[PDB]
C-alpha cells in the first residue's frame, strides 16, 4: 500500500494515523503541492491523501480511507464514543487556528514545497491578498494567547493520554492532527495533559512532531 500525501495536511494525517495506529505498513509517497496531474490521472481530481490498494487501484477521501484500513485486519479500532464538548472544541479553534498555521507552512521545509513553484502555488492558493501571511505573522501574539487558553480548557476534557475521551474514537483522529501541526507554531502554552497526550499519541500514531523547525 502506498499513501500519496501532502506532509502538511491535516486530512493526509488522519490516513497516516490509523497506519500507525494497526502497525500496518505503508509507503509515503509526498506529491508537489502544484501536481495536479498525478492525482488527477489516479482519482481524478487533484486531491490527497490517495491510497493505492494491494490491489494497486487508486482510493480517495481521508475518512473513507481511515474506516476502510480500520477494517483491513478485521480488528477496528476506532470504537469509542465521541464527545460533544471536543466536537464544540474543534468547531471553535478550527476558525482560526488557520491564521497560525497557514503562513507557517508557507515558509516550512515540507517535502511538499520543496521546489519554488511549489511553495508558490499553495501561497497563491491559500493567501488571501499579497503578503496577508507577513499581517497574520505579524498578529501571532493575540492568537498564541487564544490558543494558550483553549488549550487549557481542552486540558480538561482529555480523559487518556492514548485515548481523548478515554477508548480510541473519531475525535483522536479530528484532534491530533491539529495539534501536531500546531507544534509548528513557536510560542505556545501547551498545559501538560494535553502534552501528555500530544507526545504519546504521536508515539503511537508514528507521526512526527514538527517542535524542531517551530517558528
Amino acid at each position: 500500500m502506498k499513501l500519496y500525501i501532502y506532509d502538511h495536511c491535516p486530512y493526509c494525517l488522519k490516513a497516516r494515523m490509523i497506519f500507525g495506529l494497526k502497525n500496518i505498513p505503508v509507503e509515503l509517497h509526498v506529491l508537489l503541492n502544484d501536481d495536479a496531474e498525478t492525482p488527477t490521472r489516479m482519482v481524478g481530481q487533484k486531491q490527497v491523501p490517495i491510497l493505492q490498494k494491494d490491489d494497486s487501484r487508486y482510493m480517495p477521501e481521508s475518512m473513507d480511507i481511515v474506516h476502510y484500513v480500520d477494517k483491513l485486519d478485521g480488528k477496528p479500532l476506532l470504537t469509542g464514543k465521541r464527545s460533544p464538548a471536543i466536537e464544540e472544541w474543534l468547531r471553535k479553534v478550527n476558525g482560526y487556528a488557520n491564521k497560525l498555521l497557514l503562513p507557517r507552512f508557507a515558509k516550512s521545509a515540507f517535502d511538499e514545497f520543496s521546489t519554488p513553484a511549489a511553495r508558490k502555488y499553495f501561497v497563491d492558493k491559500k493567501e488571501a491578498s499579497a503578503g496577508n501571511f507577513a499581517d497574520l505573522l505579524a498578529h501571532s501574539d493575540g492568537l498564541i494567547k487564544n490558543i494558550s487558553d483553549d488549550l487549557r480548557a481542552l486540558d480538561k476534557l482529555i480523559v487518556k493520554p492514548n485515548a481523548v475521551n478515554g477508548e480510541l474514537s473519531e475525535d483522536d483522529i479530528q484532534l491530533f492532527p491539529l495539534l501536531r501541526n500546531l507544534t509548528l507554531v513557536a510560542g505556545i502554552n501547551w498545559p501538560s495533559r494535553v502534552a501528555d497526550y500530544r507526545d504519546n499519541m504521536a508515539k503511537q500514531t508514528q507521526i512526527n512532531l514538527l517542535s524542531s523547525m517551530a517558528i
